[PDB]
C-alpha cells in the first residue's frame, strides 16, 4: 500500500537530476538532446519547472563559463518548448540568472562575455511574455491571435513594436558575438567547441523568424494609422534590423553542423516598402523546418 506510488515520485526526481547533470556541465560540446528533451518532457509532466530550479540552485556557476553556458542554452530551450507554467516558475528565479551574467561582464573569458548577451536576451524573453501572455514564449502563433494581440487601438501597436524591435535587438547581439569568435572556416567545421557556441543559434534563429514576421505586420498597421513622416526613425530601425537579421541567416544557412539540424528561410533582398499600402500583400511569411533526426 503506497509503495509503487512512493517509487514513481523518486524515478521522476532522479530521472531529472540525472537528465540535468548530462546536458549542463564543464565538458567543452554542445547540450546533448537526449537529456535536454528528458528536462522539456519533465516540465510537461509535472505542468512547471519547479523540480528543474530545485537541482539548478546546486549548480556551481561561477565555477565554469562553459558550464553557464550551457545552463543558458537549457533555459532558452525550456521556455520555447517547455510547459507555458514554466514562465512563472523562471520569474522566481529572475536574480540567479541577472548576477551570474553580470559576473561574466566583469572578466576577460570568451565564454563569459557571451554569457553575459545570454542573460539579457533570456531576461527580455521572461519580461515580453509575461506582459503580453497572448504570445507563448516559443513565440509561435496564428495569424488569427497575431491579430486579435495587434487589435485596433494605435496605443497597443505603438508599444507593442517598440517591445518587439527591443526583444529582436537581444537576439541579434548573441548572433553577432557567437560569429565574431568563429573564423569563415567555421562553415566546414565540425570542431566540438565551435558546435557548442553554433548550438544555441538553432533556438535564437527560430525566435526571430517569427519576430521578423510580426514587426512587418506592425510596421504596415502603423503606416496605416500615423503620418509617413512621424515614423522614419521606426522605418530606420527596421532596415538596420533586417540588414542584420539577413546577414545572420545567409551566413548561418552556410554551416555544414546545421545542414541535418535546421532548415533555414531565404528572406528578400531588402526591407518591405511600408509607404505603399499594396506592399503588405506581397510579403511572405518566413517558415523554418526541423528536419526528422
Ligand atoms: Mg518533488
Amino acid at each position: 500500500p503506497g509503495h509503487s506510488l512512493e517509487a514513481e515520485r523518486e524515478q521522476f526526481d532522479k530521472t531529472q537530476a540525472i537528465s540535468i547533470s548530462k546536458a549542463i556541465n564543464s565538458q567543452e560540446a554542445p547540450v546533448k538532446e537526449k537529456h535536454a528533451r528528458r528536462i522539456i518532457l519533465g516540465t510537461h509532466h509535472e505542468k512547471g519547472a519547479f523540480t528543474f530550479w530545485s537541482y539548478a540552485i546546486g549548480l556551481p556557476l561561477p565555477s565554469s563559463s562553459i558550464l553557464s553556458w550551457k545552463f543558458c542554452h537549457v533555459l532558452h530551450k525550456v521556455l520555447r518548448d517547455g510547459h507555458p507554467n514554466v514562465l512563472h516558475d523562471c520569474q522566481r528565479y529572475r536574480s540567479n540568472i541577472r548576477e551570474i551574467g553580470d559576473l561574466w561582464g566583469h572578466l576577460r573569458d570568451q565564454y563569459g562575455h557571451l554569457v553575459n548577451i545570454y542573460t539579457k536576451l533570456l531576461l527580455t524573453k521572461i519580461s515580453f511574455h509575461l506582459k503580453h501572455p497572448q504570445f507563448p514564449a516559443g513565440l509561435e502563433v496564428t495569424d488569427e491571435v497575431l491579430e486579435k494581440a495587434a487589435g485596433t487601438d494605435v496605443n497597443n501597436i505603438f508599444q507593442l513594436t517598440v517591445e518587439m524591435f527591443d526583444y529582436m535587438d537581444c537576439e541579434l547581439k548573441l548572433s553577432e558575438s557567437v560569429f565574431r569568435q568563429l573564423n569563415t572556416a567555421i562553415a566546414v567545421s565540425q570542431m566540438s567547441s565551435g558546435q557548442c557556441r553554433l548550438a544555441p543559434l538553432i533556438q535564437v534563429i527560430q525566435d526571430c523568424s517569427h519576430l521578423y514576421h510580426y514587426t512587418v505586420k506592425l510596421m504596415f498597421k502603423l503606416h496605416s494609422c500615423l503620418p509617413a513622416d512621424t515614423l522614419q526613425g521606426h522605418r530606420d530601425r527596421f532596415h538596420e534590423q533586417f540588414h542584420s537579421l539577413r546577414n545572420f541567416f545567409r551566413r548561418a544557412s552556410d554551416m555544414l553542423y546545421f545542414k541535418r539540424l535546421i532548415q533555414i528561410p531565404r528572406l528578400p533582398e531588402g526591407p518591405p516598402n511600408f509607404l505603399r499600402a499594396s506592399a503588405l500583400a506581397e510579403h511572405i511569411k518566413p517558415v523554418v523546418v526541423i528536419p526528422e533526426e
